[PDB]
């Protein structure tokens, strides 16, 4: 199913994560994005950063061409990279992502991160970036626009902007049972802004930003015990948890069995006691924990 965004467009509540590290050949993105769509995924999450938009776009066009889905059945997201926050660069960055994917529009375009980088850190008024995003929705390049990696204060700056035309429809952020973002989720609900969870399965644990000593979410004993009770898997429990909280959840998998497994999130439900047990795992733990973000003036977790 779908959630109605605050601009009247609809977003599928389970999305397919397409990021893979650079050691995975670029051709894999094409193959697994096809498999995801075959499995039942209708929301596909990509970004300029991922260096896969040509493959992801080809998978979508491929599944349109062979007749499995129509373009309006697919919800495709791309994201403005942090070297393109200066307002005059926004629309050209978007049109480029479009030309790569060979699509006429994205369903959603996000500001990937509030941490501006030189076109080295940069200082940009993200309110001007936002105006440029608004112009992209007006031109029909993006059906909806939103943000990613914004904390409550950063999100407030946009919402409070003089002559704001469109609220962000969502804030895509790190979110899972060890970092459940409860307070930010309540703030977003109060504003009819959807929270979209990434690393909802505990991240890819890439050594470039994640400490390998960090706990492994999918071996959590409470998650294992609920998977046993429901006869599902720890990943399924972690995804269902977000859906029942009114959180749109992404799931990356480049594995054919796990891709098909993940759409089973719709086939069962958790009780209030289950949800409380998961809620009790929260431990303020963000897996991405790197000097490369932490020292930025607009680091979202400076809290
Ligand atoms: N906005 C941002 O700054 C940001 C940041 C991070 C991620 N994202 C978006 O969110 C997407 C997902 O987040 P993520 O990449 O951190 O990964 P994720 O969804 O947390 O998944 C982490 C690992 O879970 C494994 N997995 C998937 N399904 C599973 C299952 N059923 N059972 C066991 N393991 C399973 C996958 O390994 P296999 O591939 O081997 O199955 C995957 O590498 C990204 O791909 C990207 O689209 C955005
Ligand atoms: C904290 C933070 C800040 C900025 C970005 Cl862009 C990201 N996103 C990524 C970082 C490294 C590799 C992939 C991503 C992603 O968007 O998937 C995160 Cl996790």
């Amino acid at each position: 199913q779908c959630v109605k965004l605050n601009d009247g467009h609809f977003m599928p509540v389970l999305g397919f994560g397409t990021y893979a590290p650079p050691e995975v050949p670029r051709s894999k993105a094409l193959e697994v994005t096809k498999l995801a769509i075959e499995a039942g995924f209708r929301h596909i999450d990509s970004a300029h950063l991922y260096n896969n938009e040509e493959q992801v776009g080809l998978a979508i066009r491929s599944k349109i061409a062979d007749g499995s889905v129509k373009r309006e059945d697919i919800f495709y997201t791309s994201k403005l990279w942090s070297t393109f926050h200066r307002p005059e660069l926004v629309r050209p960055a978007l049109e480029n992502s479009l030309k790569k994917a060979q699509l006429d529009y994205v369903d959603l375009y996000l500001i990937h991160s509030p941490m501006s980088l030189k076109p080295i850190f940069d200082i940009v008024d993200l309110c001007t970036t936002w105006e440029a995003m608004e112009k992209c929705k007006d031109a029909g390049l993006a059906k909806s626009i939103g943000v990613s990696n914004f904390n409550r204060r950063q999100l407030e700056m946009i919402l409070n902007k003089p002559g704001l035309k469109y609220k962000p429809v969502c804030n895509q952020v790190e979110c899972h049972p060890y970092f459940n973002r409860s307070k930010l989720l309540d703030f977003c609900k109060s504003k009819d802004i959807v929270l979209v969870a990434y690393s909802a399965l505990g991240s890819q644990r890439d050594k470039r930003w994640v400490d390998p000593n960090s706990p492994v979410l999918l071996e959590d004993p409470v998650l294992c015990a609920l998977a046993k009770k429901h006869k599902r898997t720890p990943a399924l429990i972690a995804l269902r948890y977000q859906l029942q909280r009114g959180v749109v959840v992404l799931a990356k998998s480049y594995n054919e069995q796990r891709i098909r497994q993940n759409v089973q999130v719709f086939e069962f439900q958790l009780t209030a006691e289950d949800m409380k047990a998961i809620d009790g795992l929260d431990r303020n733990l963000h897996y991405f924990n790197s000097d490369s973000f932490a020292s930025h003036p607009n680091y979202p977790y400076s809290d």
